[PDB]
């Protein structure tokens, strides 16, 4: 079975900050699973003083597919959950702050989680011989330290890139590490001979287009703010912040000559009367308005880069490696990779037999084949030939 | 003479960004000073193209007393001017990240920086010679070393936390560092036995006060944030950030009961539906709303301290020390100390007689005497009875 690994620990103030991942495997579930928690997943719920919460949203709930659990969805599985007094004792051991704690948290070992870790997945015989792999949707190397000694993979899944409405959804899916310390780029790099894609960066943009493209004033500079608190602007940034990108985009441009937009989901705005201030409907309106594109490491510079934008990133991420090659052809081809092999389709990531079979660790050829059975699955070979005639079977219909 | 460091480089984006502290020695100049800065701040008069900035607006120029310099009022002086090229370097030996380098030139030693420094300061005969102090706005490891070596004191100098129109204005003067680095609690511990002050917090709070004060809701916590690139923000921070601040204050307090503050002069406000925002006139109106008050590093933690506010201060600043002391008595004198001693009316610390004065190292007894003087030049002794006086001539008028 799946060890689902949700930590509980409320590094920015919210208690339950992964409940959306809980509630998806919940509802997706065809075995029963271990959920290595927190109390705060399963009390929130009832609590009904939370319910507002955006995981509560039908409109939320419909966008990613899963509806709230009962009593009865519950019961099929087992729960592990973690004490909030390491909390505290973590905070203590970093100044009390609780970003460096989450930073601690993702990027280095922390014994005593280890040891609680253990601790639980001793707490019943059988437990650890019926784990096939755990699932983390950060890194954790506290928790991929356990999963050493215990010889369990960590499969880091989150949702992806590429999001609904605008676009299909996409999960990640990395042994490795999400957002950082990713496996695309090596992934490439061995089946780079394998990808001889006939299709534009804007075909492979357009296969995953949901909607009718926005309609087409240029800024010079378009400046992606993110979310000031999560994960990669805390761990994976290169030290780099909002602020300080807009200082590096304002060495190579007057303000004129800058539109910058802010992350819908941050807490802060931008103040209206320094730059100009992007107000699109979406990012991809926002990005189309732009010569080029400056970037930490958001989502967003993935749009920038398949609609053909020359695109800055200075943090780590999984598509990185896309914008870093010269040839137009070699760009195509590592973005084909990138959207059909290490891009997951969404839902398939809560799908107990497609995890197995990745945990078989098969070729890049069956991946491809897996994903394109889902992405075909409602349309009236080699891998290129399967991206290929997938794209082909999309451009007249 | 003086010679006032302002440095040109943009680390936050904007050319020449220590205008106002040039145009405020130029004005109020009784003598001949030497500049070393750039050429943006000689060229940024005529330009024409920046004639928006706050440094022309009548009103900004108004209350900091001072106007725009003439080509008669900067021909009195002598300007040594830093190429932007080690600019650049700077910045390709910290990733291309502005806000980095700026943290390196407040905290570190940058040794091509004081080869240019001293070429400089060589670069006509007698300039070394007739420098009596240097003058800088903020630390800089790298004009401090170069003091040594030519055996010159660096005050650094800014202005205080207290300022027109609520209060009096006052300045920074302090020989081993401005906001980070300070001397005013080991000023403080050398006096401490000289302050017996019959005065409240509130008491020396109104002597300051220069307006009416603001009406008297109440919220449990009120978070100040402050300008995210300012320097102390970025060196004396200890790592907190205004999101990691307000994560800090969220751990111990449910949100309906936080009031978050926003910085006027920040470039970001927050989202109108998180947190409940203050919108008050000023900062005082914001802090007598709230029970206790939490602050990384602003001027406002100490309005807070001094209206008996309990306050929790996470940075490093010239006024933590006062917090940390345990007796009411105490901390009363400590502040007397920091208001009537520490800190210097404003005009002063562009007074070259006053500089003179201080550079002579006088007793603490010598500089509250020459500050009261100026605070009570348009009224109709030992150090406290000094300090007890002018507290009681604002007591009747
Ligand atoms: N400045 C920004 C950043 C992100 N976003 C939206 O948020 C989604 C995820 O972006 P991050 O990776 O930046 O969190 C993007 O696909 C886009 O829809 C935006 O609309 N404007
Ligand atoms: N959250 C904040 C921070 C500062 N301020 C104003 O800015 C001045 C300087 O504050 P900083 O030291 O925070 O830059 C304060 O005296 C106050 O007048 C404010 O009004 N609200
Ligand atoms: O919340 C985070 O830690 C982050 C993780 C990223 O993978 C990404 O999901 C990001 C969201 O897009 C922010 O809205 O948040
Ligand atoms: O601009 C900065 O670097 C800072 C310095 C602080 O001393 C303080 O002056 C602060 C201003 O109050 C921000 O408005 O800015
Ligand atoms: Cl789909
Ligand atoms: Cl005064
Ligand atoms: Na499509
Ligand atoms: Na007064």
């Amino acid at each position: 079975g799946l060890a689902v690994f949700l930590p509980p620990y409320p590094f920015r103030g919210l208690k339950a900050p992964y409940l959306w991942m809980f509630y998806k495997y919940l509802h997706c579930a065809t075995d029963s699973i271990l959920f290595i928690t927190g109390e705060d997943y399963l009390s929130v719920t009832d609590d009904e003083a939370q319910r507002a919460r955006w995981e509560f949203d039908p409109a939320s709930m419909a966008s990613l597919g899963y509806e709230l659990p009962n009593a009865q969805s519950m019961a099929c599985h087992e729960y592990l959950t973690l004490d909030n007094a390491f909390y505290e004792t973590l905070l203590s051991r970093h100044h009390h702050d609780p970003i460096k704690s989450f930073s601690a948290f993702l990027t280095e070992r922390i014994p005593d989680l280890e040891t609680e870790l253990h601790a639980l997945l001793d707490s019943k015989k059988g437990i650890i011989d019926q784990i096939d792999t755990f699932i983390s949707i950060c890194n954790c190397p506290s928790l991929e330290h356990v999963a050493r000694t215990l010889g369990k993979e960590v499969m880091h899944i989150e949702i992806g890139p590429l999001r609904a409405p605008m676009y299909r959804n996409t999960a990640y899916l990395d042994f490795a590490g999400v957002n950082g310390g990713t496996e695309a780029s090596a992934r490439y790099e061995k089946c780079q001979a394998e990808f001889d894609i006939k299709a534009s960066l804007g075909d492979l943009h357009n296969y995953f287009l949901e909607v009718l493209p926005p309609a087409e004033t240029h800024s010079a500079a378009g400046v992606v703010l993110q979310v000031e608190d999560c994960s990669n602007l805390i761990a994976y940034n290169h030290d780099f912040t909002n602020i300080s990108l807009l200082s590096y985009v304002r060495q190579r441009y007057e303000k004129e000559d800058i539109l910058v937009r802010a992350h819908p989901g941050s807490l802060f705005r931008l103040r209206d009367d320094v730059f100009t201030i992007d107000d699109s409907a979406n990012s991809l309106a926002f990005i189309n308005q732009c010569n080029e594109v400056f970037t930490i490491n958001s989502s967003v510079g993935l749009e920038a880069i398949l609609t053909g934008k020359k695109t800055t990133v200075l943090g780590d991420c999984s598509y990185a490696f896309i914008n870093e090659l010269a040839g137009a052809s070699a760009t195509v081809n590592a973005a084909a990779f990138y959207l059909f092999s290490y891009l997951v389709p969404f839902d398939l990531v809560f799908n107990q037999e497609y995890l197995k079979f990745r945990l078989g660790h098969p070729e890049e050829r069956e991946i491809v084949g897996k994903h394109i059975e889902f992405y075909s699955a409602d349309m009236p070979h080699s891998l290129s030939s399967l991206i290929n005639e997938a794209i082909s079977l999309e451009h007249h219909h």
